[PDB]
């Protein structure tokens, strides 16, 4: 009966969760919606207006564009898709689960095979977090033990708190290089770094997508060494918080009687 | 050591499961690239020479339009965001680790409140997944022991059966509309099932945004129950894959002496 009231309990809460954040994030966001809508109508009333055309003209023009930008057609001079180096940043982005969005596939074959491919290879990657997740509580055990100097096991909240540290050190140093390279702000830089660690993968800003890139080089080797880590770190911490709610609901349901 | 041998060798498979995949991805669809690359390129010449356009003039306005894209015009009818369903349809992707990317915050303020919220939410569906793993694998106890009539657990490949029957059942009930919803393909819908059940979210297919929906009442909560059930049995899925994979791990070790 504790393990039914448990989940029913959980549930509850995280419907009242998603309630009160869809109602913030509207009131944040709405005005800004607007005014950025009513900049696009001015802006093509303006050009239809210029060059003595049509709307139904730019209409085509634009199915056009959307369906071209579906293929990979950018303004500003972006790599080629499907050669031999995007494959591997899309079966990258594919076997974490991030999901990018920026190359998908567009023939009958390809899909078959992503299923398939994805099916089995996402269960390698969770397995591998399992290990590196075990790993690290281990070393941890074992660097305490001998600064001290089995049963040298850290509590919860120290792994939690080294955890932290450690996804805030490894945001600021992969930030410190995100910024100068692009053209990004640092806050920028720091907002692209948490959704892309959490395997959330909006797809509004992404990396090393500029053609021509200096070195190009020992760059991709950073970013792919960068996004590993980030995506480790945050992982764990995902699961050592979760271990502590299921802790707090544990004392909610005994102190309630 | 044992433990450090097998995260050298699962590392070693990743690498060489990610060369290969990239491969024959690229295989698949560098020709169809080129083609949709060459199809756009001849549109927009046909174009600019048929209305006596320059071209900075039409970079200039395709800039404008991303800019509008950006924010949520399309082409064709959408519903609007941020009112106070799409924020609830926003929070609903973001707690689950999808990001279809179709709305995205735009203000400072709007990003450190994600940060924020992210990092409490993800951890408790997390939490909810592993309860949900745990009753069922008790149910089917349950159900065994009566069908039959503590030591009834089933074996972990019978739980792979039952998940992946399940996964089936679920996918194809649920791409038994979507098609003529949306004037999808049936094979298209199964793909759109099996992006978003894994949590992968590309956002090239994203469901229910046509602004008139018909009955727009029961659509929304049946898309709702539909995105909850196929998520929580591949997730399931993907965990008891990952066991028998460590599994065959152990035994090439062994074998390897
Ligand atoms: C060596 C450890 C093996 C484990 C690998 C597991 C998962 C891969 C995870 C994340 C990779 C992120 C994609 C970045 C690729 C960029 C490459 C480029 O910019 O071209
Ligand atoms: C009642 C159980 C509580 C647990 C909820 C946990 C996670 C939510 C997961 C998936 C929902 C994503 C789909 C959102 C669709 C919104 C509906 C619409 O407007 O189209
Ligand atoms: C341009 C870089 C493409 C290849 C980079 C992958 C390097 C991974 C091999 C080292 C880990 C064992
Ligand atoms: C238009 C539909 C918005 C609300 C749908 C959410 C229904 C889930 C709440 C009931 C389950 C506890
Ligand atoms: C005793 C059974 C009560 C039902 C619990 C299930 C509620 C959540 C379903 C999504
Ligand atoms: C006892 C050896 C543990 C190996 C740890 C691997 C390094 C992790 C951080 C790069
Ligand atoms: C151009 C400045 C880039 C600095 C990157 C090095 C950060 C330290 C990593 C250990
Ligand atoms: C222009 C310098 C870009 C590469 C810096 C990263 C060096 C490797 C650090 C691990
Ligand atoms: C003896 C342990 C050497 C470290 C193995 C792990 C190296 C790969 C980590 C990405
Ligand atoms: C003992 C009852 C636990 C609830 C099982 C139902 C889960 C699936 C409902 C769709
Ligand atoms: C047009 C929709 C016909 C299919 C609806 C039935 C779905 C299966 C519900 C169990
Ligand atoms: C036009 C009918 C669309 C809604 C059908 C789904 C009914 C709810 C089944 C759970
Ligand atoms: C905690 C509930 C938030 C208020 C809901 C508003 C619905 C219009
Ligand atoms: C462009 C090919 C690079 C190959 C990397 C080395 C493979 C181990
Ligand atoms: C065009 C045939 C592709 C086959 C995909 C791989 C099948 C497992
Ligand atoms: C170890 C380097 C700390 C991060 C430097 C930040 C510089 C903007
Ligand atoms: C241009 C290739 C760079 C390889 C980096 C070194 C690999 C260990
Ligand atoms: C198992 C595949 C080997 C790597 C192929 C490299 C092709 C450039
Ligand atoms: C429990 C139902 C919440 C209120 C629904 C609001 C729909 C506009
Ligand atoms: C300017 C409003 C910011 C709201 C987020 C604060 C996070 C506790
Ligand atoms: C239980 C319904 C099975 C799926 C029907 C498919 C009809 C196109
Ligand atoms: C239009 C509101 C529909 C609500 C579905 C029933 C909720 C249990
Ligand atoms: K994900
Ligand atoms: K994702
Ligand atoms: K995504
Ligand atoms: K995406």
């Amino acid at each position: 009966n504790e393990d039914n009231a448990r989940f029913l309990l959980l549930a509850a809460l995280i419907v009242l969760y998603l309630l009160g954040g869809a109602a913030v994030f509207s009131a944040l966001e709405l005005a800004h919606e607007r005014q950025a809508k009513q900049r696009w109508e001015e802006r093509l009333a303006q050009f239809s207006r210029g060059h003595q055309l049509s709307r139904d003209e730019l209409r085509g023009f634009l199915r056009h564009y959307e369906e071209a930008t579906r293929a990979g057609i950018r303004v500003d001079n972006v790599r080629p898709r499907w050669d031999f180096t995007g494959a591997f940043y899309f079966v990258g982005t594919v076997v974490s689960t991030i999901g990018f969005g920026m190359t998908t596939p567009a023939t009958v074959g390809g899909k078959i095979f992503l299923i398939f491919y994805g099916l089995v290879g996402c269960s390698s990657t969770i397995l591998f977090f399992n290990l590196f997740l075990e790993r690290l509580i281990t070393i941890i055990a074992y660097i305490m033990k001998s600064c001290h100097q089995a049963g040298w096991k850290p509590s919860v909240y120290y792994v939690m708190l080294i955890l932290c540290t450690a996804s805030i050190l490894i945001s600021c140093c992969a930030s410190a290089m995100y910024t100068p390279i692009e053209g990004w702000s640092y806050f920028d830089s720091l907002y692209f770094c948490f959704v892309a660690f959490s395997t959330i993968g909006f797809g509004d800003l992404v990396s090393s997508q500029n053609a021509h890139y200096e070195s190009q080089g020992l760059y991709r080797f950073a970013n792919f060494v960068f996004i590993l880590m980030g995506v480790c770190c945050i992982y764990s911490l995902f699961n050592v918080i979760s271990i502590l709610i299921k802790q707090s609901l544990n004392w909610i349901l005994r102190k309630m009687d």
